[PDB]
C-alpha cells in the first residue's frame, strides 16, 4: 500500500507558503491544484501567491541578512545547521521520495536514489562552510596589509524546475544557508510537495526568521518580482532558455548577478570500438530514464557509420520492452511524463519530425493500454534517418525520445556533438580512453562522462557552456556564486602625499 | 620641448583599426577628430569603424579561438609573451606617458605612475598564467576518476572608458591574453591614442592572427555588435551605469556572460580621531586626483560632527590653493576636464546643486585665467550643507567636486556610507584601528581603504558591490572571469547497468 499511504502523507503537509518565519496563505486567497501524472487525479491544493507576496518575502530577506542573525553566524555553526537539514533528509527518506514519486511520476527506485544525492549534497555544503574565509595578499606597498575577506551575497532568489525539484532546490538551498546568505525560492507550480516539506524540515531545525522563505504558483509577475526586484543580490534559475533570457534581461536593471542552467542537447558519442552492450545499456539509460525529462538525459545520440545499423536494430528491439506504469510499481521501468502540456509539446515535437523527413522507428505515441490510458504517458521512441540540420535534432524535447546520427571519424563526432546551442553535458564510449580523452577535451560541455552516463555529484561543479547557463552549481564553484569579496587595504604607517600645495 | 615631443610621436602612430592581423580602415571610410583637452585643438584622426567591422573582429577572433593556435599554447609559453608586452610597456614608459598625457589631460605625473602600474598588471598576469589549470577530485562513486579542467572561455569583447585608457585596456588585455581566450577591443572614441599604441607593441611581439582586434569609435550599433553577438563568450565593460545595463540586456539574448564595472559614489569617513592633516590631505587626493575622474575617486566625504567645520575650513583654504594648468608643465596639480560633453554634465550637475539648496562653498565654474580659457577646465568644488536626499550626493558626478555631509556616530557614518545605489571604494581614516577594521567589516563596498585613499594593484581583486558591477579584475579572480571549468569523469570499470529489461 505504498502509493495510498504516500496519499495519507498528505494529509499533514503544509498547503501554505513560509513568510518571515509563518505559514500563510496567499495575500488573495488563490490556490491552485496539484497533479499525479500518473492517473491525472487532483492529489493537493496549495496557495498560488502573488507578487506583494514574493515582495514581502524579498524585504524579509534583507531585513534578516542585515540583521546578522544569520549572515554574522559562524561559519562552523551554518554547517552545523546545515548538517541538520541534510539528517532530516535522510530520516524521512521513505516519505520524501513516495511525495516525490506521487508529485513527478518517477519510479520509486529514481526518487529513493534521489533522496540519498540530496542528503550528501547538504553534507558536502555543511563541510565546506567553514573551510575558506579569503586570503591574504602580499601587498606590493610597503607598510600596507591587504586581505582579501569573502561575505555572503546578500539576499538570494531561487526558482527550481519541476524536473527533479528537491534535488534542486538543495543545490541552491545548501549553499545559501551555508555561507550566510536569505533566499527566497519559489519552486515549481507544477511540483511543490516535497519543496513544501523541506521547509517544515527547515523550520524544525530552526533559522532566523527572514532568512528562509517559500513562494508558491505561477502568479502574475511574480517571477518578475524574483528577477526584477532591487533587493535581491543574486537570482538563481534553473529552467528553460525563454524564461532564464527574460530573467538576465530584468536581472540588468538592477545591476543583479544571475546564475542560469537552461537545459542542453546532450550528445551520447558511441565509437565503433566501444564495449558494444554497455553503449546499448548506457543509450536506453541516457534517453529513458525519468522518461527524457533529467537535465542529464541523452537525446543525441551520434553512432560511428560501421556499428550504426548494429546500434540501430539492438536499440530498437530493447525499446520495445520498456515496461511502462506507475512509479509505485516495483516493475515499472518508465513513468510519464509531467504535464497535460509538456506532453503536448513533446507531441508537437513529433510533428516537426515527421515535416522533416524523419523516421519514427518506434514510439512517437502515447500508449493505448487500459492501465496508462489515464496518466500522462509517452511511448520511449527513436528517431532514425535524422541529421543536425533538423528542428528535431537541433531543439531540446525534454522527452522519452532520442534521435540517432551517424558519423565516420573522431573529427566528424566532435564537430556534430558541437553543432547545438547548448553545452551542458555529454558522454563518449570507446575502449580507447586515449582517444575518449582527446574527444572529452574538444567538447564544449559542462560535464562529459567517458563510459558513463548521467553522474553529476556535490564535489564537482556542474553547468553549461554556451546557451546551457552562466555559473555553475555544485563544488567550491558553486559556495562561491554566493559569497562576494572584498579587499581591505590598511596602511600602517600613513603620510600625508603634499600633492597639492599648501 | 615635452608636449611637442608627444606631438611629434603622433606623426608615426597608426591612424587604423587592427583586425586579423592587419591594421585596415574603417569599412565605410569614416573618421574621427581627437583632441587635445587642454587647448580643444584636434591633434589625431583616426578611423571610425563600423558594425560590420566589429563583426568581421569578432569572427577572426572565434576562428583564431577554434585553430588553437593561442588557445593550446602552452600556459607558460602564453605567459613569457605577456611578459614580452610588459617589457614593452617599460621600455617606452616615457612616450606613453606623454602620450596619455596628451589625450586625456592628466599631469604627465600621474601618466607616468599610470606606467609603472600597467607595466605591473603584465607582470602580475604573465606569472600568473601557468598555475592553476585545475584540479582533481576524490570522486563519490568507486571506479571513477574524476577531474576539473580550466580552458579559456573563448572569444571576449572588452570595452574600456576614457578615464585611464591604458590602464583599464591592460587589465582587461593581460588576463585574456594569459588564458589563451582571443579578445576584441574597443577604447573610448574620445581617447584611443594609448590603445592603438598598444596594440603595435603587442603586434612586435607577435600573436596568431585574430587573437587580439582593435576596433575604434562610437559607430552605430558597433556597442550591440560587441555585447549582442552570437560568437561572444563573455563581454567585459567598464563605463556608465546606463550603457552597462543596455549591454547586459543584450548580452542576455544568447546567454553571454558578462563582467560589469559602473562607477561608484566613493565615500571618504573622516572621524575625529583621525589624524587631522592626514585626512585633509586625503580629502584632496580623494576628491581632486584626474580632476576627480579616476574610477577611485572620493567625491562623498562625511566627516564626524565634532570637527566638521575645522575640517570644512582647512579643506577649502586648500582647495583655493590648487594650481591648474597644462598636464605637461611641472607646476601643475589639477588637469582639464575630458570633453565638452562632460564639463558639460558636470556644469548641469551644479545646476541641480543649486535648485536642491546646497552651498557652493569654493569653486563650481570654469576658471577664467587667460591660460586656462581655451581648455576644458572646471574649478575644484567644494559642496556643503547637502544631505543623503540630494542627488548631488546621490549621483556620480564624475568631475573634480566633493560634497561634505556630518554624522554624530560610527553607526551614522556606516549608515550613510552605504545609502547609495553604488558599492565600488572607499575609505575610512581613523588612528583607532579597531573601530576603522569595525567600519569596513559593514561597508558594502569592493574595496576598502584604511587610513589611506585610491590604492588597487594587480594582486587584489577589484569591482563592485551593489549597482557598481558585476564581477571583479585583477588578481586570481580577474584571472577566473576569462575561465571555464569542464568536469570529465572517467568510469575507469565500466558495468552494464541493466535497468531495462532484455
Ligand atoms: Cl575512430
Ligand atoms: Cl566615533
Ligand atoms: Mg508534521
Ligand atoms: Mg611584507
Ligand atoms: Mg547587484
Ligand atoms: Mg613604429
Ligand atoms: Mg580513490
Ligand atoms: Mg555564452
Amino acid at each position: 500500500y505504498f502509493q495510498s499511504n504516500a496519499m495519507e502523507l498528505l494529509k499533514h503537509l503544509s498547503q501554505r507558503q513560509y513568510i518571515d518565519g509563518e505559514w500563510v496563505e496567499s495575500a488573495n486567497k488563490n490556490t491552485r491544484d496539484i497533479i499525479n501524472p500518473y492517473n491525472q487525479e487532483v492529489i493537493f491544493t496549495v496557495s498560488e501567491g502573488t507578487k506583494e507576496d514574493a515582495e514581502r518575502a524579498i524585504l524579509a530577506a534583507r531585513r534578516a541578512f542585515e540583521s546578522g542573525e544569520w549572515s554574522q553566524e559562524t561559519a562552523e555553526t551554518r554547517g552545523k545547521k546545515v548538517r541538520a537539514i541534510a539528517d532530516k533528509i535522510k530520516e524521512h527518506r521513505e516519505a520524501l521520495a513516495r511525495l516525490e514519486t506521487l508529485d513527478t511520476g518517477k519510479t520509486l527506485e529514481e526518487s529513493y536514489a534521489d533522496m540519498d544525492d540530496i542528503h550528501n549534497v547538504f553534507m558536502y555544503f555543511a563541510g565546506l562552510a567553514d573551510k575558506d574565509g579569503g586570503e591574504m595578499i602580499d601587498s606590493p606597498i610597503p607598510d600596507t596589509e591587504s586581505k582579501i575577506v569573502k561575505e555572503p551575497v546578500g539576499v538570494v532568489t531561487q526558482i527550481t524546475p519541476w524536473n527533479y525539484p528537491l534535488l534542486q532546490a538543495s543545490w541552491k538551498i545548501a549553499p545559501a544557508l551555508a555561507t550566510g546568505c536569505s533566499l527566497v525560492m519559489k519552486p515549481s507550480e507544477i511540483t511543490p510537495l516535497t519543496t513544501i516539506r523541506v521547509f517544515e524540515l527547515m523550520e524544525e531545525v530552526g533559522f532566523p526568521k527572514g532568512t528562509i522563505n517559500l513562494i508558491l504558483g505561477a502568479g502574475s509577475e511574480v517571477g518578475d518580482v524574483m528577477s526584477g526586484h532591487k533587493e535581491v543580490d543574486l537570482v538563481s534559475f534553473t529552467g528553460g532558455i525563454e524564461t532564464g533570457k527574460h530573467i538576465m534581461k530584468n536581472a540588468a536593471n538592477n545591476v543583479t548577478n544571475i546564475a542560469l542552467e537552461l537545459g542542453g542537447k546532450n550528445p551520447n558519442i558511441i565509437f565503433d570500438d566501444a564495449d558494444f552492450e554497455l553503449a546499448v545499456d548506457q543509450a536506453l539509460n541516457g534517453g529513458y530514464f525519468h522518461a527524457g525529462q533529467v537535465c542529464s538525459a541523452g537525446s543525441r545520440i551520434l553512432v560511428q557509420n560501421s556499428i550504426k545499423d548494429k546500434f540501430e536494430q539492438a536499440l530498437i528491439d530493447r525499446v520495445k520492452k520498456i515496461k511502462l506504469g506507475n512509479g509505485f510499481d516495483a516493475d515499472t521501468e518508465m513513468g510519464p511524463v509531467i504535464s497535460t502540456e509538456h506532453r503536448n509539446k513533446i507531441e508537437s515535437y513529433m510533428d516537426v519530425a515527421k515535416a522533416e523527413g524523419a523516421t519514427i522507428a518506434v514510439g512517437g505515441k502515447r500508449p493505448d493500454r487500459d492501465d496508462l490510458k489515464d496518466g500522462l504517458f509517452f511511448e520511449p521512441t527513436v528517431i532514425t534517418n535524422c541529421d543536425t540540420s533538423m528542428r528535431i535534432v537541433q531543439e531540446e524535447v525534454f522527452g522519452p525520445v532520442v534521435t540517432v546520427e551517424g558519423f565516420e571519424t573522431e573529427q566528424e563526432a566532435i564537430q556534430l556533438a558541437n553543432d547545438s546551442i547548448y553545452g551542458l553535458a555529454g558522454a563518449v564510449f570507446s575502449k580507447d580512453i586515449g582517444k575518449a580523452q582527446r574527444v572529452a577535451n574538444k567538447l564544449k560541455l559542462g560535464t562529459v562522462w567517458i563510459n558513463d552516463f548521467h553522474p553529476y555529484f556535490a564535489q564537482a561543479p556542474w553547468g553549461g557552456y554556451k546557451q546551457s547557463g552562466i555559473g555553475r552549481e555544485l563544488g567550491k564553484e558553486g559556495l562561491e556564486e554566493y559569497l562576494v569579496s572584498k579587499h581591505i587595504l590598511t596602511n600602517t604607517n600613513p603620510q600625508l602625499v603634499n600633492w597639492f600645495s599648501k
